[PDB]
């Protein structure tokens, strides 16, 4: 029952200190389970999925767009840029910047993707054009991770991001080669081993993007191909009242366990 899952999520949330948002879509019957599904949460690095997908859309009609070299200037470096810092005063392709933003959550690469889309408003505009009316991106890295309570900048709801994640990876928001590329990048993420993945059996396939930021904000959005059933889309947002709160990736694993076991 969806409701059993709710009680367990609510109980999880009380023990968490913080505020939990969940949104599951089960594509076997298109059922939805929601916990705080229409409450806004700071998106942090999970936003990078939208930036990369928007650039992929651009590439549907600028054929060679992803192989074009983009200059990495000293002014482009931000804190936590493990991939791009190794290319300062050099070049990366929008493909390499996509992979770095998605699979290592590189913030300099994210800012390059945002810049390629014409700024925060350019990412938001792509969300609007795929029917995501809730997503809003308002700032660049790394200041978009401030996750200040009650600030609607750089937020979405779990319901909106699960709907959009399905659109991008299993629906028709992107072209076929672009959709495959996006799914290949998410499946190759390196930073989500302790989040949703750690709540799921290892035989299941997972494409995911983690997020982290201020106020102990710990997020994950995933696409999940279990054995023996249609894929699932699971969004797990978590933030805390203290600005210096510690990340709680285990809480997201617990949320995913609750879901894999009860649905």
């Amino acid at each position: 029952q969806t409701s059993a899952v709710q009680q367990k999520l609510a109980a999880l949330e009380k023990s968490s200190g913080g505020r939990l948002g969940v949104a599951l879509i089960d594509t076997a019957d298109n059922t939805q389970v929601l916990y705080r599904g229409d409450e806004r949460f700071p998106m942090c690095s999970t936003s990078k999925v939208m930036a990369a997908a928007a650039v992929l859309k651009q590439s549907e009609t600028q054929k060679q767009l992803l192989n074009q070299p983009v200059e990495i200037k000293p002014a482009d470096l931000v804190n936590y840029n493990p991939i791009a810092e190794k290319h300062v005063n050099g070049t990366m392709t929008l493909a390499e910047l996509s992979a770095a933003a998605l699979q290592y959550s590189d913030n300099t690469a994210m800012n390059k993707l945002i810049a390629q889309l014409g700024g925060p408003g350019g990412v938001t505009a792509f969300a609007r054009a795929i029917g995501d009316e809730t997503f809003r991106l308002d700032r660049t890295e790394s200041t978009l991770n401030t996750a200040i309570p009650g600030d609607p900048r750089d937020t979405t709801t779990p319901r909106a991001m699960a709907q959009t994640l399905r659109q991008l990876t299993l629906g028709h928001a992107l072209g076929e080669t672009q959709r495959a590329q996006l799914v290949t990048w998410l499946k190759g993420n390196t930073t989500g081993a302790a989040s949703i993945r750690a709540g799921l059996p290892t035989s299941w396939t997972v494409g995911d993007k983690t997020g982290s930021g201020g106020y102990g904000t710990t997020n994950d959005i995933a696409v999940i191909w279990p054995q023996g059933r249609a894929p699932l889309v699971l969004v797990t947002y978590f933030t805390q009242p203290q600005q210096n709160a510690e990340s709680r990736r285990d809480v997201l694993a617990s949320a995913a366990r609750i879901i894999a076991e009860g649905l």
